[PDB]
């Protein structure tokens, strides 16, 4: 049995003139421990995944700014957009210390998030996580020619914006198990609209692979050593084949980073909590009583 429903209270923060949308359960006091979605997904992610910490921890996980159920405002949706305004949240729920847990684009808003805040970073469970790709190589072959065509001016669009393909053809093929149409319209929801599918597009344009984008290449390339140098306690969760981390780069990376422990959660792809959200909440839940 994996669920596939979302019993959780809405929140609102407003933060930058708009409204953001998270979930928050689990006890009030002691460090929270922070989720962050990445692309196409939204809060709806972990909802297998918090029911095994919020016994113990506060259980924050937001809706990046134009998506679940967080406002759309008409922006160009830049990654340095959503760093503002997941600063902006950080800061609005008056966090001091936290424990993060990211994936995907939301793991690159962690670690950069991580760097700049290193006192206030307890821990990090990451799984998917946003590195530098330097060639096309390292992209699995049976996404390759996808993801290069959603990286291009107007093909890009027309498939991402116009006929929603991220949503309706990438999101399942990041998920070895197929997808329900219950979850399937969880995570359609927040998409019915064309006009609202401008993060979908962006996020693939911001993947710093082959170079470019250069800017968000330095971005990643920071963090990365940041968490090469780090004490902070790392939990990394992988599958098989994986998509942004296969087994050889999840294998090297317990070895170089500092206090770092890998866990294979067996079959899987980009959304890794949707093929095995037992062994990664109960993980993370016994390493969160060890730290
Ligand atoms: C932060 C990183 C997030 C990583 C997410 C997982 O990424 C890896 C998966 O991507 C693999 C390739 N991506 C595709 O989107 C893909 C590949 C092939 C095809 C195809 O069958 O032609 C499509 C595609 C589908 C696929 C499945 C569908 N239903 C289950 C529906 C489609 Si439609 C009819 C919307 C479609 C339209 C167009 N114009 C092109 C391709 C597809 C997608
Ligand atoms: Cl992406």
């Amino acid at each position: 049995e994996i669920g596939t429903g979302f019993p959780f209270d809405p929140h609102y923060v407003e933060v930058l003139g708009e409204r953001m949308h998270y979930v928050d359960v689990g006890p009030r006091d002691g460090t929270p421990v922070l989720f962050l979605h990445g692309n196409p997904t939204s809060s709806y992610v972990w909802r297998n995944i918090i029911p095994h910490v919020a016994p113990t921890h506060r259980c924050i996980a937001p809706d990046l700014i134009g998506m679940g159920k967080s406002d759309k405002p008409d922006l160009g949706y830049f990654f340095d957009d959503h760093v503002r305004f997941m600063d902006a949240f950080i800061e609005a729920l008056g966090l001091e210390e936290v424990v993060l847990v990211i994936h995907d684009w939301g793991s690159a808003l962690g670690f950069h998030w991580a760097k700049r805040n290193p006192e206030r970073v307890k821990g990090i469970a990451f799984m998917e996580f946003i590195r530098p790709i330097p060639t096309w190589d390292e992209w699995p072959e049976f996404a390759r020619e996808t993801f290069q065509a959603f990286r291009t001016t107007d093909v890009g669009r027309k498939l991402i914006i116009d006929q929603n393909v991220f949503i309706e053809g990438t999101l399942p093929m990041g998920v070895v198990r197929p997808l329900t149409e219950v979850e399937m319209d969880h995570y359609r929801e927040p998409f019915l609209n064309p006009v609202d599918r401008e993060p979908l597009w962006r996020f693939p344009n911001e993947l710093p692979i082959a170079g470019e984008p250069a800017n968000i290449v330095a971005l990643v390339e920071e963090y990365m050593d940041w968490l090469h140098q780090s004490p902070v306690p790392k939990l990394l969760f992988w599958g098989t084949p994986g998509v942004l981390i296969p087994p050889a780069e999840a294998a090297r990376l317990a070895k170089s980073l500092p206090n770092c422990k890998a866990v294979d959660i067996g079959p899987g792809l980009n959304l890794l909590q949707e093929d095995n959200p037992d062994l990664i909440g109960s993980e993370i839940a016994r390493w969160l009583s060890t730290l």
